């Protein structure tokens, strides 16, 4: 079926509230798109809201059932997700301010 939980949102600004409400925040590149999911390369899991797990896969996918995002090929994003890559927020990595860098402990 379709799930509101697989409708990622673009964030203009990453704030503490956004970080606290996800399980992981990651630095990713979108490497392509299958049917309904973006393909992802993971570069780093930030140590927020909690210290990052020791082990994490280099590849993953992000499902979008809505289309309220239009991610571009070979483009870098910060991706904040609850477990299973649901209720995600997305922000262009090249658009990070120093404030956001500090929140992410970049």
């Amino acid at each position: 079926g379709s799930h509101m939980e697989y409708c990622p949102k673009m964030l203009s600004e990453i704030r503490q509230e956004d970080i606290n409400d996800v399980e992981t925040v990651a630095y990713v590149t979108v490497t392509g798109k299958t049917a309904r999911s973006y393909n992802l390369q993971y570069w780093r899991l930030y140590d927020v809201p909690k210290t990052a797990p020791s082990q994490w896969p280099s590849f993953g996918t992000l499902r979008d059932d809505c289309g309220n995002i239009q991610l571009t090929a070979d483009t870098d994003y910060v991706l904040g997700c609850k477990s299973g890559n649901q209720d995600c927020f997305v922000k262009l990595h090249d658009g990070l301010s120093q404030k956001e860098k500090d929140l992410l402990k970049e």
